[PDB]
């Protein structure tokens, strides 16, 4: 029914007794999806040969070959557990004892624990994988952003609450979020200036524009486009101020669309009215 | 079926947006059994008042009284969390959140996040629950002892390996485990002294004698207690090397058995033979 926690002990052949010759053990330990083996010894005294030989306790996750432990005290060209903690790359963990011929001195084994264990993908590896919030749980982990912000479709990644701000005064201003800062990854901006039948709105690239260009490509990454009802402008891109742009409309709709890597610090946007 | 890991995401009532008056919100959240809660603000701005009376976030586990949060920043009278981590006292926490009759300001509320967690019993409280090696899994922990030692009964104590050495030479020398450092506890040695018809011991206490010995009960802690085939010699406890002993016999046993305290550095014993 319920599975039990995984945890035990693995001792060489006839602990605490010497182990004999020509002898081979393994194990495969293996934690649930989200959990790591914790491994150490509590005894290890072996044969010591070079680059452990002869005699070996063998630690491997996979492909990668955690440990090759032998002797008593560690060298420059073989190891030694110690108290030292040894750790599975995944749920899994081989664990295999290898002893040769013969044994001149009465080499006396080990005595090893291991146990289940969280893996905390929050403090694991500088490249976290959370955007803003990174929370930890027993088998697995999941994030969040901060006010302002939702949680991207990609479940890391935190998009910017930046639609739907309707403008109605005579003159205003706009900005990428977060403006002097670099615009957030993945979001969808959408500003409508929407004035009276008989106005007409002008717009004015003010101070700094800096939206993520790359060459002959014009703007695929970041795109900041302008709709009115008798034409369109953009897609702005570049490292320059755009020059002004006088509409013939009362209503004008601004869209900034960012992709998912990049600190460029963006635009902001002076809006100004006419009378017919 | 199977019961899923125990996290999830409390927040103050319409959260992000400010909190109402006259609110009250509880969770009593539980993990199994071997583990705690380990909970986190994430978001914090509630109204400051004199040991946060009129609104509060109270964080408690059982009787404890582990949080009283409050306002925007600390005070000497008033808590607020920041990125402090608060840890329930056993697997269960209560979190309560209220609000009085007004808010002067917009006062905005609270995000936290919580998750079950593994008790580390080997790391918590120098009061170690091991005698020897402790070891930790999700949901518990054991204890195991080195060698020349076995795990006492109580699962916790560490025994001594010092029963069933048969001396059979003329002379010999006898000592509590660890002499002359202080013998473990919850122990039970025995020793034998056989020689052929014909011969007869002699025990010499040397060097130092220091059996756990307390007032006007004589020896009810530690034990040592000599037995031959003509009498019984014992038990000697106290800090002063006890007189010679010349049995009449060719066997000797020697008991020593040991409670659950002391650093007592126990006894050593010279025996020789001779002829009728
Ligand atoms: C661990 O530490 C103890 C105490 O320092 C030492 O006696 C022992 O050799 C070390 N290594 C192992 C594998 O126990
Ligand atoms: C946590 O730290 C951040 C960054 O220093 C800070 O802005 C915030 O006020 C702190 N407290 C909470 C509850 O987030
Ligand atoms: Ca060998
Ligand atoms: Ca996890
Ligand atoms: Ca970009
Ligand atoms: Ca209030
Ligand atoms: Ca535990
Ligand atoms: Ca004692």
């Amino acid at each position: 029914k319920w599975p039990e926690p995984v945890f035990g002990r693995l001792v060489s052949p006839g602990f605490p007794e010497k182990y004999g010759n020509h002898q081979d053990r393994s194990w495969t330990l293996t934690a649930p999806p989200g959990f790591r083996l914790r491994l150490y010894f509590t005894h290890f005294n072996l044969e010591l040969s070079y680059r452990c030989e002869y005699d070996f306790v063998k630690l491997t996750s996979g492909t990668k070959v955690l440990a090759t432990l032998c002797g008593q005290e560690s060298t420059d060209t073989e190891r030694a557990p110690g108290n030292d903690t040894f750790y599975s790359l995944g749920p899994s963990l081989k664990v295999t004892f290898h002893s040769d011929y013969s044994n001149e001195k009465p080499f006396t084994g080990f005595e090893a624990f291991y146990a289940a264990e969280d893996v905390d993908e929050c403090r694991t590896s500088d490249s976290v994988p959370c955007d803003h919030y990174c929370h930890n749980y027993l088998g697995g982990y999941y994030c969040s952003c901060r006010v302002g912000y939702i949680l991207h479709q990609n479940k890391h990644t935190c998009s910017a609450l930046c639609s739907g701000q309707v403008f109605t005064g005579r003159s205003g201003f706009l900005s990428s979020p977060e403006y002097p800062q670099p615009y957030p990854k993945l979001s969808s901006c959408a500003y409508n200036i929407r004035l009276e039948e008989g106005f007409s709105i002008t717009l004015d690239f003010v101070e700094s524009f800096d939206v993520e260009m790359h060459p002959e490509a014009q703007c695929p990454y970041d795109s900041l486009k302008i709709q009115t009802d008798k034409r369109e402008y953009g897609p702005f891109c570049g490292k320059t101020l755009p020059p002004r742009i006088e509409t013939d409309s009362n209503k004008v709709t601004i869209t900034f669309t960012t992709d998912e890597s990049g600190n460029h610090t963006g635009w902001k946007i002076h809006y100004t009215s006419t009378a017919q």
